[PDB]
């Protein structure tokens, strides 16, 4: 069946859409080549529609069947419950898209009677009607990139806010337990950055002759079939659940997850979906489970030897024993053929990699540096082009969700975060006198709230004290950072050091928590380095809840 059909009505914008980065001294100081920066808009939505629209023809086999049987068996050990309305309301992000029934996220979070009564009506209707397709809106995402020597907007398909709160009531608890129960250490969202690094390193080290590859599924959401989605339901139903939950889960599956009508921002019928919805609660969990099942089966089909997989939604990395250079190539082609039969054909063809630093999982890779005691330390990093470009845009057009803050937390040990991002934004915070203000940010498909003054303890907790003293880094790493600074027209690293000396000084003179930020975050910037001791708050922080499966569209909030 076709992943989508289309009436010919356009994918329309809500309000205005800025395409280009403005020329402004506060962003220009970070990077000069503003003409290279663009935000996607609804103008390119028809180009994306063409790419995501195709027929799927899935053929399953015994390798698939046995993996699925193991998965359902594992799922049987899980017990889950319904959330109360109040609990689901608290999980709603403050800037979630408003309902068309006369309330928005603010009213959900405050438990306004209109919002709660509406949500109760939606829940009752899900108990009563297990079949009528539920309406969705289709929008073009506005996301910022640098031109690569312009990509079309991604599309997002989501139901009304009343429905989204109900999805959490039915499935949030399952989503906290099921992926780990069925995948164990292959479930990637359980790991903080350091934990991901440790898992990859140990997997790599466990092989005599390691070989790794990443598999890029072409438009994964579109390749998910109606049957894949019903199979996901059967995995949820293998858990021990209250009957009320079982009913609503089946209704959500039949009316929303397997497909439905799509409406544009103007209220015009736009198309019909028979694939994964990109903006539902289950998008991340479902993609993870289904990717895992297809991938592990394909490893068996291809003859991949002793696979260790890391799966994060549609993102897949597999580390195994090399069978020789020719044979590895043969085996990946066979892996690809099997994935293709399972309805997950490739974009980029997979290729065998024999150096861990060059393997990319979730646009990230492991690299190495030295700490202040001269010990080797490994850490997660990535190509800094997109983070810096988004930092520049968000400097002049503030976003409810601050990408730069999530990049600080996730990539704190990196040279590019420490020298450029931290320097740029702590300067801005001092200038606004808003150091002490909580800001929201995305992380693994969820939204969180952090006070910049707590960053030192947050970073020590996630990355260790070594995050404040890494040096020496690798040439791969430094080459990539240098190439990005040149491409964007950013000041060179030596200029960022000059700036950071001043930001550190200003932070220390503010005293209290600001001074801790100066001393710890910017110790790299001074000649006479301070001896950094463990921060007592760091040793008492519980940040496990930051690394969960998240939700389609990042539509979940923890506080
Ligand atoms: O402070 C610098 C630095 C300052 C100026 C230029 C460079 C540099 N430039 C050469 C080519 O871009 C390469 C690495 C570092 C660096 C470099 O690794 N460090 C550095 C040392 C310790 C911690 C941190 Br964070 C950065």
């Amino acid at each position: 069946s076709m992943s989508y059909t289309w009436t010919g009505a356009l994918i329309t914008p809500c309000g205005p859409e800025e395409e280009k980065l403005p020329i402004n001294p506060l962003s220009n100081s970070l990077m000069r080549f503003h003409n290279k920066v663009y935000s996607t808009t609804s103008r390119s939505a028809s180009l994306r529609a063409k790419k995501v629209t195709f027929d799927r023809v899935q053929v399953l086999d015994a390798h698939y069947d046995s993996v699925l049987q193991d998965v359902k068996r594992a799922a049987s050990k899980v017990s889950a419950r319904l959330l109360t309305v109040e609990e689901a309301c608290a999980l709603t992000p403050p800037h979630s898209a408003k309902s068309r029934y006369g309330f928005g996220a603010k009213e959900v979070r405050s438990l306004s009677r209109r919002a709660v009564n509406h949500i109760r009506s939606v829940w009752e209707d899900l108990l009563e009607d297990q079949h009528t397709p539920i309406d969705t809106t289709i929008m073009a995402k506005n996301e910022v990139f640098c031109i690569d020597p312009k990509k079309p907007a991604r599309l997002i398909v989501y139901p009304d806010l009343g429905v989204r709160v109900c999805e959490k009531m039915a499935l949030y608890d399952i989503a906290q337990k099921l992926p780990k129960a069925i995948m164990g250490p292959s479930y990637g969202f359980q790991y903080s950055p350091a934990e991901r690094v440790d898992f990859l390193l140990k997997a790599w080290g466990s092989k005599k002759d390691p070989m790794g590859f990443s598999y890029d599924t072409r438009c994964f959401d579109s390749t998910v079939t109606e049957r894949d989605i019903r199979t996901e339901e059967s995995i949820y139903q293998a858990c021990s659940l209250p009957q009320e939950a079982r009913t609503v889960i089946h209704s959500l599956t039949e009316r929303l997850y397997v497909g439905g009508p799509m409406t544009n921002s103007k209220g015009q019928s736009c198309g019909y979906r028979r694939c994964r919805a990109s903006g539902v609660f289950t998008t991340s969990m479902g993609n993870t489970m289904t990717c895992y099942i297809k991938a592990l089966a394909a490893c068996k089909a291809a003859g991949i030897v002793d696979p260790v997989m890391l799966v994060c939604g549609d993102d897949l990395v597999v580390i195994s024993e090399s069978q020789g250079n020719e044979e590895d190539e043969r085996n990946l082609r066979a892996f690809t053929e099997a994935m293709t039969r399972y309805s997950a054909p490739p974009g980029d063809l997979p290729r065998p990699e024999y150096d861990l630093e060059l393997i990319t999982s979730c646009s990230s890779n492991v690299s190495v540096a030295l700490d202040s005691r001269g010990r080797r330390r490994y850490f997660l990093t990535r190509d800094p082009t997109t983070p810096i470009t988004r930092a520049a845009w968000e400097t002049v057009r503030h976003s409810p969700v601050n990408s730069w803050l999530g990049n600080i937390i996730q990539y704190a040990p990196t040279i590019w975060v420490r020298m450029v991002i931290m320097t740029h934004f702590f300067s801005i915070l001092l200038a606004q006198d808003t150091l002490n203000q909580n800001l929201n940010f995305e992380m693994y498909g969820a939204v969180y709230s952090v006070n910049p003054l707590d960053l030192p303890a947050i970073i020590e907790r996630l990355h260790g004290l070594e995050a404040f003293s890494l040096h020496t880094y690798s040439p791969h790493e430094l080459s990539r950072v240098a190439a990005t600074l040149r491409k964007l027209g950013a000041p060179p690293l030596r200029a960022w050091k000059s700036r950071a000396r001043a930001v550190r000084a200003s932070l220390i003179a503010q005293g209290a928590r600001a001074a801790i930020c100066g001393r710890y975050l910017f110790n790299w910037a001074v000649k006479t380095k301070l001896k950094l001791t463990p921060l007592p708050e760091a040793s008492r922080l519980d940040l496990s809840g930051w690394f969960t499966v998240g939700a389609g569209g990042g539509d979940i909030y923890h506080s």
